[PDB]
């Protein structure tokens, strides 16, 4: 760890603190994450697998430094997160071609991870990183295998499913897609039940018709209030019918009906996809 010079604190997650740092051996500027824990053998093997999960839309894990019961992860550095970009673009809105490019790129990243049976599990604007070239990348990946944000949590997680699928990441990305379009979080819950009830108030209380097996889920309660579903024309205006159709498939209640990342890439919404350059003030 004497090989790195800290520049500034760039964030704090559930695992630990992230610093921008300079590698005294290569001159490289990196993101250094100190994992708060010595380190379990199961974690070392899993994190070593992530070093090989390389894709242009996945923040590169450069090195795993396991020294003196402490664990450090050395990552590729990107200059801004989607959260700051969305806040900076709030008066005007992110242009639809850039939203489309970012969604397409993230679906490429998820299609890759999911093909390797790797789930993110905690997608949110804060772990989506962007650069000046128009790229967007997924950070803080297969690490799951301040108050924690519930806004992007899939309903099967909230209802107590222990063995959830790659569909949880599609749900989170659908929530982020809606937020980029409307400039407001889709489901800003501040408790697990407020999160669930916000989802139910918009998409309708799920039942055995739309989600077979839902009433047998661990945290499902027959006493849940029964709300009627709302139109997507009301939920994400002024998004066009291609975008609303894709969003509806990413937000299906039944994880088995929810669109995969691979099928989403073929959706007619991406017929005119391009790669614009964002206006980044760094
Ligand atoms: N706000 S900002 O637009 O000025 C701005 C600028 C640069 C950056 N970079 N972050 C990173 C980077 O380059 N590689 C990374 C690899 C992994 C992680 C990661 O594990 N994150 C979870 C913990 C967390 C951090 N932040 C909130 N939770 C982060 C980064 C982030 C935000």
């Amino acid at each position: 760890m004497e090989n790195f010079q800290k520049v500034e604190k760039i964030g704090e997650g559930t695992y630990g603190v992230v610093y921008k740092a300079r590698n005294k051996l290569t001159g490289e500027v990196v993101a250094l994450k100190k994992i708060r824990l010595g380190v379990p053998s199961t974690a070392i093997r899993e994190i070593s697998l992530l070093k090989e999960l390389n894709h242009p839309n996945i923040v590169k894990l450069l090195d795993v430094i396991h020294t003196e019961n402490k664990l450090y992860l050395v990552f590729e550095f990107l200059h801004q997160d989607l959260k700051k970009f969305m806040d900076a673009s709030a008066l005007t809105g992110i242009p639809l071609p850039l939203i489309k490019s970012y969604l397409f790129q993230l679906l490429q990243g998820l299609a890759f991870c999911h093909s390797h049976r790797v789930l993110h599990r905690d997608l949110k604007p804060q772990n989506l990183l962007i650069n000046t070239e128009g790229a967007i990348k997924l950070a803080d990946f297969g690490l799951a295998r301040e108050v924690v944000t519930l806004w992007y949590r899939a309903p099967e997680i909230l209802l107590g499913c222990k063995y959830y699928s790659t569909a949880v990441d599609i749900w989170s990305l659908g929530c982020i897609f809606a937020e980029m379009v409307t400039r407001r979080a889709l489901f800003p819950g501040d408790s697990e039940i407020d999160q669930l009830f916000r989802i139910f108030r918009t998409l309708g209380t799920p039942d055995e018709v739309v989600w077979p097996g839902v009433t047998s889920m661990p945290d499902y309660k027959p006493s849940f209030p029964k709300w009627a579903r709302q139109d997507f024309s009301k939920v994400v205006p002024p998004l066009d019918e291609d975008g609303r159709s894709l969003l509806s498939q990413m937000l299906h209640y039944d994880p088995n009906k929810r669109i995969s990342a691979k099928a989403a890439l073929a959706h007619p919404f991406f017929q005119d996809v391009t790669k614009p350059v964002p206006h980044l003030r760094l």
